[PDB]
């Protein structure tokens, strides 16, 4: 199992860690203008198609990565 932030809608500053489900294996942050999302993800919908559709978001970036809680905001607090 990895643990990953998971908030259930977009926030600033998602704190919440959880133990995801064994299915998800990746953490995903996305920043979508306004809305910055932070959740238990895949692989397989780690590209730009599957985040928006997903996300039902229009315009956005994103980050997946495999270690624990590494899907924190760093890289935007730091910019």
């Amino acid at each position: 199992m990895l643990q990953c932030y998971n908030c259930p809608n977009p926030t600033a500053d998602c704190k919440t860690a959880v133990n995801c489900s064994s299915d998800f294996d990746a953490c995903l942050i996305t920043k979508a203008g306004l809305q910055v999302y932070n959740k238990c993800w895949k692989f397989e919908h780690c590209n730009f198609n599957d985040v928006t559709t997903r996300l039902r978001e229009n315009e956005l970036t994103y980050y997946c990565c495999k270690k624990d809680l590494c899907n924190f905001n760093e890289q935007l607090e730091n910019c």
